[PDB]
């Protein structure tokens, strides 16, 4: 009965005590510089200490355009595509997040409430601004030039700094975690004119002759040390630590003009957010190829059937700007989509135009029970 | 004072409603028309659950048919696509009755930044003004047609978490009335030298500008699946018996270097005040004002400030300045509440006063249905 | 199983209501407008007695302003005067949410013949198409204006004698919502070579066709003078707590000679299924299909049939055919899985064009739960 | 009290037993061929046997157009006007139906659910179709030509094959029934251009020179023989046999534009159906001269106030097509109009246009108690 109500209360209290008694630490775990032509997949081994909240991954790169005459220009995702995929496994080898660099980056932005680690432009005469180039990439790389890029990704375990749901307790020696990073290479980073720019960093007539010179990464692990001890050992939020907070993405196809394309939510998960990217056969449009988007439950009842601009308006309230062309966001944080609470639910897109090889790339943020 | 009990209960009921019901935003009406034929519409909301507000989307195409002269956006621009709004609840009681520009400025004050705007940053990832949510061409050249988009949020409930002012509409069949008066060919275009206050574009080609058409879509935001208990629906009675309204007014009689005082009425709890100094058609960036203040009779000013310092307080609220001649005052944490008519007044001591000068006031307030 | 008692009571109450109340059909709203300005309307029904449904009359004048080219009716024609309909009851629960053409096809399936049509006979007495109840010019020549009339029945109650799905509205003041989205100058006319699925007319002069105006009148059908007993109103509680809805969906991913399966959801008791094979804008009379069927996982097909034989079953239901539109009657034994996808609707296509898809339409019963 | 409830039950049981035990028979009663220029009124004497359900009357005719140059064309009612009036009296000389051939025919159609005895057109390659010309008349009869017509009318006593309400027990020797048939003649059958075509069969510029050559009728009597006998003699549905099921028609005038023309129902009768023919001064229009039609009760409360097309829609659900121009039908079979059950009721027509000599021809189908 009220056995869980007491469980919930115990969890929250334990969380509050851990946060107040422990001290946060962020420390470098590993750094490596390489040429992706040699190797692009790396398995980083996080340190086993206290409760792990997440990882901040710094990525830098140098790209050279050796085309004789043509330039290349940033794609809509640009440096967010420096990391193609990220996968994390905890000490019990349970997989948490497994998604694309672009999806992880869009969630980082959604959680910040503004473009992740960006520098806002203001009229201040004091010289604040893009001083440190935290996330940066040249808009174009001309024939014969070399550009430098910097990108950051936060790989979460814990939901936030104050909500430890999804965090990982790593104090078991001989049982390691694994943070796998799959980086871009010359094949994924450069798209020829007319090719699909989805996974690319630069696109243009000089693409065939573009090459990475090097990529470097530094992984910083954020955790809580000096865990509080009481009468039974460590005071720990048991629900928090046995819940997985994950990001995952998938691709759905089968769109036809003026027909509702419905992507069912894969039940049991508590979906906090949904990102839908309309890759219209390599074309990414600013809503003009869509009639409306919506979230619908078993009853054909729509809770937010909106035209594209109005849908975008809701997102502007969340991140103070629009996501790139063809990228749509839906916040369900306060009331996560959870089938079994109200029948099957689906994310809906009714397309106005559908090109060949059209598809919806879905990105989800969700909570689910461990084991 | 059984009030503590009433408030304690109200707040608990509000939380149960927010926790148990489910939010819905739904289109209730769309229409396209030519301002030459009509510009006043009465939208009928759906009578379902607890209504929180209405999101009104307005799009328009404006053609500058002038032979050689262009026109440029006024300071309010697309915010003048809707001239006025009035809302009547199922009990025939009015809530908001104000201008489109005042409604828009409050939307901005409540968001803490220009309403539904896209902030500019150094991000290399292509975030930005991708969807043109609120948009209008800076100028429309002779012979050109410009496309505009504007959004307004007409609030009933104070916010997503504070249901004060919300309307229970699952109640009687009696209809709600959301009245909208749109800009027309007579209000949208101002000739050079004319007052641009209510206009969208001003310039030498104004006389030959016209609307090709205007379209609006109203979305209703409400809470459905209301929680039921012993006695029935669990409802925040104080929230639902309180009105959260925006209203505007105009005052004249300004004289150089003399305090011009606009009295606040009693009974109303004023959350914010906006004062626009329409200096005879000229809108200046504080240079025509000595100071502004809020004053209580026999207790002097609580914030007598020079225009720039007054603007500094506003920058802390919306992260930028409101347009020229528009002044904002936040009293949300401690609402102006006189108890005696005029115990408190809004003050403007003008430096220069042109012919036909006046202050256009805008208020946000709470008041009991009594 | 106190269900027998519940059902026994429900049925008795239904009969008392039908016997004691009096049927009323009443106009609730009429409006004339220009699609260029607006095409979406929210009609507010009257909250009185037990509501059975709404008869929606739609008239329109279409002008072909093209200089020299005509246009001709698409296969659905005036059935596309209404693009979509949605109904919300006083409790904010949705019932039907579907397209105008699907609603029309169900109206036909329920009548047992083309809805509100005039059958042709050899009678010398001048019966016939006298009143043009549902009517539209086969073609509208360049410079001409055609007049159209269309009717749709939006059901709440299943029929005149089965009140399952009906709505009690004498109840709270909370309003009902009948949302109607009409055709407009962007949906009603299809250019040669364009998909005519949602259009009314198609042809060389389409780009210059436009609505002069559209008018609609909604009539509400309900039962008044409800019978009262000891405890009060004698009402069929099962009927009134059950939803009778029509809904549509779209599915894509068809491949030549491969079974394309559209799963039925659980909980719903599906009375009928309509599948439209929009073969990339082409609508064929079964020639692009190998067979259609309804199948249960691990129990094979209950009716795997060639297109003509499938059509033969439909001819027994509506006395004619319904190009590219396929119907399936499961009224006596509704598809009810209990487990999502235990049953699916199957189409094995012979030829699949670019942008092919199946537009599904369903009639079902489900508890308000 | 429940004395009638037991009476109703006894009646139904008796009816069920009669239907199951007796055997239906349909037999010719009389046939005659004549020239209506000689005689047009005939009193047919039905045979007194068992329970009589009704009469099927076959009528054929030959018409010649001897005009020098002009043709004539069928009116909207055409062959339905071969019989002008029909009147039936039972063995006690109680009158049952007394109405026009056209009204009787429209009720025959309403009861069939389709144009009476018509042949439906289909795509069948097998040669079904109008093979036997059961009801038939040439669309036109050219100058100098002779056309042949066939018409059938069912004169009901019993309401239907299964509901014996209105049937007549005729087993009393020396007490005969009377079926009076008043046929068309040269005066009623042919209308000149511009004349009122209501009662005519053909109208056209050749009308003055049209003549019947002959008319023939054959009356078939439908009855139940071998009536079941029990403990008290014949088992008979006493309520059924003492109830009259009749058709009657009348004409009402006094119509003025945009004003409600109300025809009150003549109380006590249980009106099963109502037919209203808007003879607008000889003009019969397809609803264009009417604003709306309705049935209204004492309370100005309308139960079905409908525009003409919507009214027609309800009729299309009943007979699968529309009745001829200016003919409107109203079904009240399941809940017969019965004043004394809910105040006075009226049939309403609000005309948009009213020509000189305009009138409403009302046709009623009803049940009433005998004696």
């Amino acid at each position: 009965a009220l056995r869980n109500q007491q469980a919930m209360a115990a969890n929250l209290q334990a969380r509050q005590i851990v946060l107040q008694q422990s001290y946060p630490v962020i420390q470098q775990v590993e750094t490596q510089t390489f040429d992706p032509a040699n190797r692009s997949v790396f398995d980083v081994t996080p340190a086993n200490v206290g409760i792990v909240k997440g990882f901040l991954v710094k990525v830098t790169a140098a790209i050279t355009n050796n085309h004789a005459t043509e330039a290349v220009a940033l794609t809509d995702f640009g440096p967010a595509n420096l990391v193609q995929r990220v996968i994390y496994y905890d000490p019990d080898n349970q997989r948490h997040t497994e998604t694309s660099g672009w999806h992880l980056h869009f969630v980082n932005t959604a959680k910040q409430g503004a473009p992740f680690l960006s520098s806002m432009v203001t009229d201040s005469p004091i010289k604040y601004g893009d001083v440190m180039n935290v996330i940066d990439a040249p808009a174009t790389i001309a024939a014969g030039a070399t550009g430098e890029l910097t990108m950051y990704y936060w790989v979460p375990l814990a939901y936030s700094e104050t909500d430890l749901t999804g965090a990982v307790l790593a104090n078991v020696p001989q049982s390691k975690q694994r943070l796998k990073l799959e980086f871009a290479n010359n094949n994924t980073a450069f798209a020829a004119v007319g090719a699909n720019p989805l996974e690319a960093i630069y696109q243009g007539a000089g693409a065939a002759d573009c090459e990475f010179e090097e990529i470097s990464y530094t992984v910083y692990q954020s955790y809580l040390d000096q865990l509080p001890v009481g009468q039974n050992g460590y005071i720990l939020p048991l629900i928090d630590l046995s819940t997985l907070y994950n990001l995952e993405n998938s691709a759905q196809a089968g769109l036809t003009p003026n027909v509702d394309f419905v992507v069912q939510y894969a039940n049991l998960y508590r979906y906090l957010s949904t990102i839908a990217v309309f890759d219209n056969g390599g074309s990414f449009n600013a809503g003009t190829d869509i009639n409306y988007l919506s979230q619908r439950t078993a009853n054909f009842s729509d809770t937010r059937k909106l035209d594209p601009k109005t849908w975008a308006a809701q997102t502007r309230r969340r991140i103070a700007t629009d996501f790139p062309k063809g990228v749509y966001y839906c916040d369900n944080r306060d009331k996560p989509i959870y089938t079994l609470q109200y029948g099957n639910v689906g994310f809906v897109v009714n397309p106005k135009t559908v090109n060949q090889n059209a598809r919806l790339l879905m990105g989800y943020e969700y909570f689910t029970s461990r084991t």
